[PDB]
């Protein structure tokens, strides 16, 4: 149901990070994503190589619409759901 | 009716606030919910373990619905709204 | 009809500011408000002791609507209108 | 069909951005609007004493609603779109 | 299709950063947007030099809406999508 996606420091660049390791794993696959753990964490996300316009444009195709967009640090963040 | 929860450095990861003293003890209960009065605080807040997409699926099946997401200093938002 | 309310550091505890020098007199009085100037500043504002969570279920109660939080600085600041 | 207006460092006192050097000059004489090149610019800008609060209320009355509202910096920023 | 564009500073002054290198050629055309690669960026992007009002209005007549805004360091993005 509830989806985050998130790049930081440019908007029209990847890594998108577009779930974390209790994400669907059905969806992970379908979107590309693959498992990669960032220096500094212990823990491994999701993420593809591709810009968020272009994640969000393949969410929408699987039922997703955004709800909210937001700023947080360098990170911008946006906050999808599956009816 | 309204609910805020928030996560901070990183949305991927928890622990999630999910309320203050004045919170619904039995919502605390359903979400697992931990009590605690953190250092330096003259409040307590109620917490979880888990990363805030979870609690967001979790507050869907109480009736509560997303209304605003954003980002404040190191801290991510979520203000929700019951039916 | 629009109504600004806003607090700093954290989400759970108040004071929230719920309105300025040309804010409706009846409203301020139903949130139980106190007129306050601010150190340095040449204006007052009003402001209650609440946690933000309560002040936007009595302004519910008034035909108050969320149309968007928001983070800026130290500040949160939730934007409500009146139908 | 789309505005932004903005203030900065507080939300309860003016100066409200209205505009650009492209905006609607009769809706800027509606709202009271001067223009003023400000230090460290090269374009203009329309603005009003009034906090933002009361531009929304008279704004709504032009058919102008929310979209949204945002912190940038030590600015909050609204969007809004004419009906 | 979703959109994403921006702007860094101030709100009333382009550019307008309107694509990634995989946006939609006829729609960068009609905005009239150019290819600009950032100084030590390893990537293109297209921007205009209108304010994102301006951006904002064209893309109306488009058939995209605002969905969202938001400011995340010292850029305003918004998020738009086509019926
Ligand atoms: N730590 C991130 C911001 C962030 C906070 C909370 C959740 C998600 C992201 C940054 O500085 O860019
Ligand atoms: N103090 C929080 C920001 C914040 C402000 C107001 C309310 C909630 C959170 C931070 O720096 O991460
Ligand atoms: N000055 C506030 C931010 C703010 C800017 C503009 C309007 C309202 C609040 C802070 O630093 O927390
Ligand atoms: N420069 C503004 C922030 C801002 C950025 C982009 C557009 C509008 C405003 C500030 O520091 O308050
Ligand atoms: N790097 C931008 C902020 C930003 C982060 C993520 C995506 C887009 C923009 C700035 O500091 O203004
Ligand atoms: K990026
Ligand atoms: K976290
Ligand atoms: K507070
Ligand atoms: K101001
Ligand atoms: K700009």
């Amino acid at each position: 149901p509830y989806l985050l996606i998130s790049t930081q420091i440019r908007m029209e660049v990847g890594p998108t990070m577009v779930g974390d390791e209790q994400s669907d794993p059905e969806l992970m696959q379908h979107l590309g994503a693959s498992k990669r753990r960032a220096l500094g964490n212990n823990f491994y996300e999701y993420y593809v190589d591709d810009p968020p316009r272009i994640v969000l444009d393949k969410l929408e195709r699987r039922g997703f619409r955004v709800l909210s967009m937001t700023g947080v640090g360098q990170t911008l963040v946006w906050c999808l759901h599956k009816e």
